[PDB]
Formats: C-alpha cells, structure tokens, sequence
C-alpha cells in the first residue's frame, strides 16, 4: 500500500474501524519505512479523536484541538484538510510527503475537493504514495452500503417546516435521534418546533461545530439537528437517523453571481454518510433509518469543484504544471486548468481574502482578478440594485470604513455572505473594514 506511484482508496464499509484499527498500523508501517506521511482530519473534533487512536506513536499535531506539545523526532504530521490546501497556498514550503493519508475523503469543500486533486496529480508524476480513507468515493451509486448491525430503513415523509399534526412517529420515539436538514435556516425552524414539544435540541453547522459538538457528550440531548458536515465522521451516541435527503447546491449564474439553488436531492454517498451515523454498534441491532426523499447527482455542475479549480490553479507544482482534479470527480466541473492562475500581487490579495476575510473561494476570485486590494470594500456598495442584501425584509446597511451609512449592495453576489443571520453578520463586518 505504501510504495511509490500508488494511489488505495480504503473503502470499508462505515464503522468498520479505518482510523481506530486500520489508520495506526498504517501509521508504525510508515515510520519504519522512513516516510515523511502527512495524516488529514476534515475537522478539528476529527483530530482530536486520531490523536486518541494513534496515542503513543510520534505524531506532530499542527492543530491547536490536541495539547501534546512534541519531541521535535517526529516524521508524520496532522493537520486539517483546509490547513494542507492553505499551506501549500501560502509562501510556506510543505514537504513533499512520500506517502499522503486523507481520512474521511469524501468531504466536498472546496479546500478539500483541492487536496486530493494535488495529490492524486502527485501520485501520477510517481513522487508519492496516497491512501484515501472513506466508505463512499466519488461516484458511489449505493446509499444503503453494509453496517455494523441491520439498520431498519423506512422511506417516509419527513417535515421541513414546523407541524402541528400529522407525523407523530417523530416525536413518539424514546431514544436520541439526529436529523439531518438542508440548511442552517431549516434547522432553527424544526429546532424550534422540538423544543416547544419539549424536547432538548443540540444544532450543529460548520460554524458552530466544535462548541456545539461538545454540548453532544456533555449534557443529555433528545435531538441532534445538523447540516451536512456531520456526514464527515461525527459520531453520535443514537438509535435513529431522520434524513431530509436534501442539501443546498452553490450555482454559478452567467459567471456572475452565485446562488444556493435548492433544496434539492442529496448525492448517493452523502446519503449512505447521514444513515451511517447509526447501525455502528454491533451489539445494538434495529437502529432506525428514515428518509424522506430519493438521491440524484447533485455534484455535477456544484460551485465547489470550480472553486477547488481556482484554488489549484493558483498552487505551485513544478515550473507551469497545475494539478488536476482526482480522475473520478474532475468531470463535475466545465474548466480549463490554468484558467484562473493568477499573478504574483492578484494571488496575495485572492488568499488574504480567503484566510483573513473568510470570504467563500468564488467571491474572493472575483475581487483579486478585479485587480481590487484587500482592504479597498468600495466593491461591497457598487452594485446594481438587484444585488442589495436583505436582513429581515428591509436591505442591510452598513457604517463604512469612512464613517457613511450605506445600504450593502456588493458588486458580486454570493448568496453564501448571508446565507443565515451569522454569515451576514460577518459580512457587514466585512464590508465595514473590521478585517
Ligand atoms: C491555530 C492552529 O494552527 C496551527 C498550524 C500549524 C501548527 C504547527 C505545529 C508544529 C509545526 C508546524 C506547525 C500548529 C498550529 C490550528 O489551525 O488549529
């Protein structure tokens, strides 16, 4: 599995024990081969749970989410897939590693779409072996893959809104359930509608993840409410799944603005990662799967593989070579490598605006190769009308940097700066020259 030119997709069912089992002896194989390896977790709540699993073997942890501190002797490092993509993005050197483990590899973001096609690009040149850890690859058609224990999978309607009647099979139930909605907006209103049933709610988002999950092992729950991100190995200590079998779906219009089309279907392994969230004990039969919608390849023209385009384009690989994406998934996007390869003083900008302005790939794109600086925010008032930000059915406004009220109406809409009330704080914030 470790030579040179290789690339191993481990594709064990969920639960099967990849990292608790598989992931440490791949670990000792590598330190006795003396190969520099780097090891990536989606999230830090991930990496803290590898450094449980790998305790005692020399790891370097470059996460603050473990305190071990580190000998200075260690040849494998840790670190989140957006601080691989961000290093090798910055003008930091990163190792050329011999061997290169993703787990969770099915992970969508941007950053993380960038990674495998980085590696996977080095793999092919023969510079490096790779290992890609999930259950569901790209392509993946079975929703219902094998388990620990039989799952009872029931197709039924599932609520998107608040209910007075008609579903009480929802809140009959005894035991911890979590559901999975299609956005952080949905989430607020069923959470709502739970908590005034008398129910204890816990809502999880890509936001408020680690805090959140935390509350998951600290205080007893009767619901988990997420968005998508708890499809990359968050576990749970539960007996049903309630799937929505929707998600969001980031549209590029015309090149000119993006949108979040949707609700629409979820892909075939997004669906398989929400049910395998449970039949993971092998001594608890009968866990509940209930779903409420078909699958469809909703990947296919997704805003992230162009933006996973833009951040390749823009990393060095050797003279003018840009990587590729990974073969399986480089036919969900319609682009030309080297399109967005910026220069010297554009690219700066294009990764300040990600790294310190938290702006999404797309956007950040757009101001760079305008040839606009960081922090010149004349472009977040310059629009047309149509492109002015609602908060609460009236248009935001702002006090800019130069101390004028002004309606917020960027140059560039991406409907992603005020997707829910947290991202549109951000964004004023933004907006006024806070960051
Ligand atoms: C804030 C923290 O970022 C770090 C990024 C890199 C390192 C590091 C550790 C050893 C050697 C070289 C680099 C540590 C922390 C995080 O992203 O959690």
């Amino acid at each position: 599995m470790l030579k040179k030119k290789q690339l191993t997709v481990l594709d064990l069912h969920p639960g099967a024990g990849k990292t608790r089992r598989v992931l440490p002896e791949i670990v000792r194989e590598a330190i006795k081969k003396r190969l520099r390896t780097v090891i990536l977790a989606p999230t830090r709540v991930v990496a803290a749970e590898m450094e449980e699993a790998l305790r005692g073997l020399p790891v370097r942890y470059m996460t603050t989410a473990v305190n071990v501190t580190h000998s200075g002797t260690e040849i494998v490092d840790l670190m989140c897939h957006a601080t691989f993509t961000s290093r090798l993005l910055q003008p930091i050197r990163v190792p050329n590693y011999n061997l290169n483990i993703m787990d969770e590899a099915h992970f969508t973001d941007p950053s993380s779409i960038a990674a495998r096609g980085y590696i996977s690009t080095r793999v092919e040149m023969g510079e490096a072996a790779a290992i890609f850890m999930t259950a569901t690859p790209p392509g993946t058609r079975d929703a219902f893959p094998d388990s620990n224990s039989p799952i009872m999978d029931t197709e039924v309607e599932v609520p998107e809104r608040a209910w007075s009647s008609g579903f009480d099979w929802v809140t009959d139930h005894s035991g911890k359930t979590v559901w999975f909605v299609p956005s952080v907006r949905n989430g607020n209103e069923i959470a709502a509608c739970l908590t005034k049933a008398g129910k204890r709610v816990i809502q999880l988002s890509r936001k408020t993840f680690e805090t959140e999950f935390q509350k998951t092992k600290n205080q007893e729950w009767d619901f988990v409410i997420t968005t998508d991100i708890s499809e990359m190995g968050a576990n749970f200590k539960a007996d049903r799944v309630i799937d929505s079998r929707r998600c969001l779906k980031p549209v590029i219009l015309d090149g000119e603005r993006v949108i979040l089309a949707g609700p629409m279907p979820v892909t075939h392994a997004s669906a398989a990662q929400r049910r395998g969230r449970i039949g993971r004990n092998p001594n608890k039969p009968g866990d509940e799967y209930m779903y409420g919608g078909g699958c469809a390849e909703t990947d296919e023209g997704h805003a992230h593989w162009l933006e996973a385009r833009m951040l390749l384009d823009n990393i060095y690989l050797q003279d003018g070579l840009i990587a590729s994406l990974y073969r399986p998934e480089a036919d969900k996007v319609a682009a030309i490598e080297g399109e967005f390869k910026l220069r010297t003083e554009q690219r700066k900008t294009f990764v300040e605006l990600m790294k310190r302005g938290d702006l999404p790939v797309w956007l950040a794109y757009q101001v760079a190769s305008a040839g606009i600086t960081y922090t010149d925010r004349r472009w977040c008032f310059d629009g047309t009308t149509n492109n002015t930000i609602m908060e609460d059915s009236v248009p935001a406004e702002v006090w800019t940097k130069y101390g004028e009220k002004r309606v917020l109406k960027p140059r560039w809409m991406d409907a992603r700066v005020c997707s829910d009330h947290a991202a549109l704080k951000s964004f004023k914030e933004f907006a006024a020259g806070k960051r």
